[PDB]
């Protein structure tokens, strides 16, 4: 790698970061959008106020404003559903470590309730909230309302640092390694500039995903993150070994690799900043399929990339990885659904199943009520799109289990439902090839009617090759496609994946059978479960 390759390609100009004039050749259309107008201005210079007043039919008549609503608004966490819900916006938060409050939950419910049949909410595979139905004129008031209840939606889409994932059992599990909340909180505060916006990390070549590990279970999926902090002691000091570059895409899925770096716990934010600066400064900005950070690591080599991180650390110091980390390889991933004792004597948490992560306003209010009556007003989201209500006096559990809403959001659903994960799909997503959430529920119900089993088989349904529902981590994965029935008629189908493993002995699954009509999946899956997962016909 020539020394010229290491010249930073962006510069700070009037508070924002922009591609230098000599590096603008050959860039992709999204890079052109960012140059034409700085997306962060919509928030930081309150550009959204005037934009929100323009009727959407008028907005669509000019490239600048159409790009504002279809692209730049994703820096404020707003996602125009142009194809499938025209004129409505999905809104995505920052929710470090998946932690929410009852007050926040009620606020989100009040927003979606306004939109009737156009509104609902979802828990995401990054233990985050999305709300639906938002109209542009309401955006300024919603931004204000979110701020009032201690939420931000900043920098949650496009070329930004995505939700910081942590241990859903942080602070409450007798078996945790380290409470991840302080670290994910710090990362979120850094990324968003304490909810004011942070332009230094908002002009990346591509999205970038961080997680902090605190569980032996590896609930955080460090193997598939751009930056994973693995807790490790080095020379008698607590800190983290760093894994880099994990990502999924239509083209390529790669597990994170060691940076060969350890940082003391207090250096979590400094090293996040150094890695982001290196990626920002040096990353390819051509073909979008070659812009994730792993591509930079392959171009420079991991050592070349490491040197770039090191030069951006305070005092330019970056220690080598500790030979061992604190994560025990002898471990069985634990079910968190149901009632479990906390490390605080006399308290329990309860994991509740949320079918395919989908809730309505009334459901959110009920969950918020439970958290107030039984817990401490806290609701935690998980990456399997479920919830945990912590801090429940154990004496209250008997009464809790009789609550009617627990028949719908159950502490002990059938085993296949416990592990079922599904993305948005074509109900709302314009990229989706098939419908996912309703279909996956229907198929899983029919499968479980036919077989019993004891192994916690994890089934993931994703609507297109972007693999937001991570089919490559599943015991059985389903990737949306169009295929043909026996008569040659177009029908929805799935490419079926096998081989995904999570925890310390992680592995990426691969396509097992292509183009199976969705209507034909039940017998295929029943047989797979019996033949490979010890299932028994009923
Ligand atoms: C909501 C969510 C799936 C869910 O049902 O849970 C989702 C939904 C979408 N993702 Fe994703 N992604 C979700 C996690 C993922 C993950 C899983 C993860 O983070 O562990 C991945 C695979 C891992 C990765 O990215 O490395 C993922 C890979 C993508 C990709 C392909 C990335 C690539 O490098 O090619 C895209 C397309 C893109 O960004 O260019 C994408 C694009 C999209 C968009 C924003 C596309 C769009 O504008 O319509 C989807 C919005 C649909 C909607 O209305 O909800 N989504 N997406 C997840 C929100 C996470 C969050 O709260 O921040
Ligand atoms: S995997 Fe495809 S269909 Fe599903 S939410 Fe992601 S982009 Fe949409
Ligand atoms: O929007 S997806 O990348 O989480
Ligand atoms: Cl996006
Ligand atoms: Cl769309
Ligand atoms: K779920």
């Amino acid at each position: 790698v020539a020394a010229e390759r290491l010249e930073p390609r962006v510069e700070e100009k009037d508070g924002y970061w922009i591609l230098k004039e000599q590096f603008r050749k050959g860039i992709n259309p999204q890079e052109k959008v960012k140059i034409e107008k700085e997306p962060m201005k919509l928030f930081m210079e309150n550009g959204i106020e005037e934009l929100a007043k323009i009727p959407i039919e008028e907005i669509d008549q000019s490239k600048l404003t159409k790009d504002d609503i279809d692209v730049r608004l994703k820096w404020l966490g707003l996602f125009h559903r142009r194809k499938n819900q025209y004129g409505r916006f999905m809104m995505r938060l920052k929710l470090p470590n998946g932690v929410t409050t009852s007050a926040q939950t009620r606020y989100l419910a009040s927003v979606i309730r306004k939109y009737g049949k156009e509104g609902c909410a979802d828990i995401t595979t990054r233990q985050n909230w999305q709300i639906r139905g938002v109209v542009l004129p309401d955006v300024p008031e919603i931004l204000k309302g979110l701020a009032e209840v201690g939420l931000t939606s900043l920098q949650s889409g496009m070329d930004n640092v995505r939700n910081p994932v942590g241990n859903p059992l942080a602070g409450i599990d007798p078996e945790e390694i380290v409470d991840t909340r302080p670290y994910t909180n710090l990362l979120s505060q850094f990324i968003t500039g304490n909810s004011r916006g942070n332009p230094a990390v908002s002009n990346l070549p591509r999205k970038w995903k961080p997680c902090v590990v605190g569980s032996h279970d590896l609930y955080e999926h460090p193997h598939i993150n751009d930056l994973a902090y693995m807790p490790a002691t080095k020379d008698g000091r607590f800190g983290f070994n760093l894994l880099v570059g994990g990502f999924f895409s239509a083209k390529r899925c790669d597990e994170a690799i060691p940076l060969d770096a350890w940082v003391p716990a207090d250096d979590v934010v400094p090293v996040c900043r150094a890695i982001l600066e290196a990626f920002r400064d040096l990353g390819f900005r051509g073909n979008r399929q070659k812009c994730r950070m792993m591509w930079l690591i392959d171009e420079l080599g991991v050592e070349g990339f490491r040197a770039e991180v090191e030069k951006r650390m305070p005092q330019q110091q970056l220690e080598r990885a500790s030979p061992e980390d604190l994560v025990q390889k002898q471990w069985e991933r634990r079910d968190y659904l149901g009632v479990h004792p906390q490390k605080q004597e006399g308290y329990s948490f309860i994991g509740l199943h949320i079918p395919v992560g989908r809730v309505q306003a009334d459901d959110m209010d009920e969950l918020a009520r439970l958290a107030d009556e039984y817990g401490s007003g806290e609701i935690r989201l998980t990456v399997e799109q479920n919830i945990i209500i912590p801090n429940i006096e154990t004496s209250k559990i008997e009464a809790l289990l009789k609550e009617p809403v627990l028949s719908t959001f159950s502490p002990d659903p059938p085993i296949l439902m416990k592990g079922l994960v599904a993305c948005t799909g074509n109900q709302f997503c314009g990229q989706a090839i098939i419908e996912t959430k309703a279909r996956s529920l229907k198929i899983t119900e029919e499968v479980q009617r036919q077989v019993s089993l004891t192994k916690p088989v994890r089934m993931h349904w994703t609507g297109c090759p972007n693999t937001c529902a991570q089919v490559q981590v599943a015991d059985i994965g389903f990737m949306g496609c169009l295929t043909r029935d026996k008569n040659g008629k177009t029908v929805e189908g799935a490419d079926v994946f096998l081989g995904g493993r999570i925890g310390s002995d992680s592995h990426l699954g691969e396509v097992y059978k292509k183009a199976v009509p969705c209507d034909d999946l039940v017998p295929l899956v029943v047989d797979l479960l019996v033949n490979n997962f010890g299932a028994v016909p009923r």
